[PDB]
């Protein structure tokens, strides 16, 4: 049960007292928030290289939140104000009509392989796709644990590009299967060792051998219904209100300058989330921008209706490159203690809350926004 | 000066020690490091709603750092490996052909007033075009104390949209000249004081009044420079490693796959820096991935030549809506500390060194790449 009444009115410590008995955590996990210095400086020189000490950021937990019929705490890490109230009563109102309803791709990653100094681009892609089965063996061989976990390589696509400032190109894309990893190291990987293969069968120089941080494979998708009897206010009646948020969608669907605006309050909730589960926040952000504008045109991440009913429904899809297995999320002690907090089991499963909170944040704004708020 | 020899291998009391010594903190601030809780409960539980202790992170000061002449400290709060290395390397090389370079424009930032519900959104356009000096006047009457600082509302300018799946609407645009503030709250409201009368001027509903995070009028810019003797490592020539950095930004200039990834590596060293001061790291990050694909195409926002000399040139202007007065930054020991650190007297002068900061970690991450 995520609902906690009154929470807001609690003090620190007789919130953590009760997100203690409500998880049923050690002491020795809740010392790590009520007491600073839960990361100890020989773990924090560790990480980065110039350390001189540590810097505190909030560290709070989002109320209400039920996905896929099941309830969670979301920890989020943030420095502005209003972010988790809103997430918070934003969820409140999701759980009448069934709370959020998630949904997700394989975990899918591209490896990117680029290739200058060939006379024949386009031949040389098909001489690639042919022989396709062997460098796709060339690649798992390496990483074989991966394989056994049920990832790795799983395809391969070859785009060309013949109108370059520096010549024509060939791209090769590793579609690699990570799992519950974000994938930089273990593509990485792949791509270097794919590469001797590629040049000779190509004829060219190998360049770059990088991860794409644009996850189009990898993405984490949310729903939600709102009724108009739920945004009542007191001088908007619901319907009125529901028209407001269709106006303000419309407005970030047609222009990039609100689309801005409308993205960042998405990412408002979905980076604090990732912030503290030790994720690389900005590895999101690039993928959820460069996605924003996939149609050559900057627009809304999310998307709000009108069904039917007459219900406010609205979606969330952008891609979710989230691990458990990750760096710095099982070196910071504060960073596993909330993966314990979500409960969660596989990097997707962490994605799919990840897009949740983001819906209902962006829902959040526009409601504030849209309720005339001065 | 910002050369600090051996400072990787200094223990964290050692470097902060050092650090203590050279710009001459007091203990004060000196303790705020070297002892955890440097943000007490009773004002972590003002910033955010439903508090239950503090979450930490790294706080690392790159080195080598030289921005039109002055040499600066940068702290960064991240938790990723090599950026620090690498920004901090890349410094040291840009040192010997002057540092960084760098310029801005005035701190100018968009509001936007939507109005809705208007027949005549075009005629309607030119009618707020007229009263215009109107208009603004009656903005700066709301923030009066911002003119006396020397900001204030500057121009107004008004967007319509006749093809929209909610009807047509008009789009005015306030262009406030915020001052050392994000402004997030200075545009907000001054928005929320125009609306009454665009609204009876063109008449029509005035729905969203809020700010764009687009700021394309607040942009921070940053240069360097690079020879080829600087580059040479064992195998690689000095030119064939440039050649290689080429070949890497032109595919970032025409994959938008590539293009995301290029980008991220920039926003590496800028957000560690705007999280050290306090600032709102989702702001840059949608102002600056927002103006990448300004021309319908997701690409580079850093750029890479060669230059006659053979010498390789590279630059980053991008959206920099960051402050000094801000919410956080005020209210942040640390934040208040890394300010101090850095020296900055204006908004855009700390604007200025995140460009620098994020160009210099492109640079190295392609280096490594093209490596
Ligand atoms: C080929 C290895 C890649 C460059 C890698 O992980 O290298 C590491 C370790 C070290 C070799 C040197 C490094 C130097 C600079 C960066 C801080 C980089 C990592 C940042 C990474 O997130 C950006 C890239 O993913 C995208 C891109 O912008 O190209 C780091």
């Amino acid at each position: 049960d995520s609902r906690l009444p009154a929470f807001r009115n609690l003090s620190p410590a007789a919130r953590l007292d009760h997100i203690g008995q409500l998880l049923g955590l050690s002491h020795d996990d809740v010392s790590l928030l009520a007491n600073a210095g839960a990361l100890p400086m020989d773990i924090a020189n560790g990480m980065i290289e110039n350390v001189i000490g540590t810097f505190e950021l909030p560290y709070a937990v989002a109320s209400n939140f039920q996905i896929n019929g099941r309830d969670v705490l979301v920890p989020l890490v943030v420095e502005e104000p209003s972010i988790v109230a809103a997430a918070s009563y934003m969820a409140k109102l999701a759980r009448a009509n069934g709370g959020f309803t998630t949904s997700s791709s394989a975990p899918l990653m591209h490896a990117q392989v680029q290739i200058v100094g060939i006379q024949d681009p386009l031949n040389a892609r098909l001489s690639l796709l042919r022989r396709k089965d062997e460098i796709i063996e060339l690649a798992n061989r390496k990483d074989q644990l991966l394989n056994s976990l049920g990832g790795g390589c799983r395809d391969i696509e070859v785009h060309t590009f013949a109108d370059t400032p520096r010549g024509p190109m060939l791209v090769a894309h590793l579609i690699v299967d990570v799992r519950d990893a974000m994938g930089a190291n273990t593509v990485n990987t792949m791509a270097e060792a794919v590469a001797p293969l590629m040049e000779a069968i190509t004829g060219g120089q190998v360049r770059l051998r990088i991860l794409s941080n644009l996850a189009d494979l990898r993405l984490a998708r949310a729903q939600v219904r709102i009724t108009p009897q739920q945004l009542e206010t007191a001088e908007f009646s619901g319907e009125a209100v529901i028209e407001g948020i269709l106006d303000a969608y419309a407005f970030a669907a047609v222009d990039p300058y609100r689309a801005a605006t409308h993205n960042k309050g998405i990412m408002n909730g979905i980076d604090p989330l990732i912030v503290a589960t030790g994720n690389d926040w900005r590895a999101v952000e690039a993928g959820a921008h460069a996605y924003a504008c996939r149609s050559g045109h900057y627009g809304s991440l999310t998307t709000w209706e009108k069904d039917n009913n007459g219900h406010l429904v609205g979606t969330l899809e952008m891609p979710m490159p989230v691990g458990l297995v990750g760096g710095a999320t099982k070196t910071h002690p504060l960073a596993q203690l909330s993966l314990r907090i979500l409960g969660v089991k596989t990097a997707q499963a962490l994605a799919e809350i990840a897009v949740a909170v983001g819906l209902a944040q962006n829902l959040g704004a526009m409601r504030a926004l849209a309720t005339e708020g001065i």
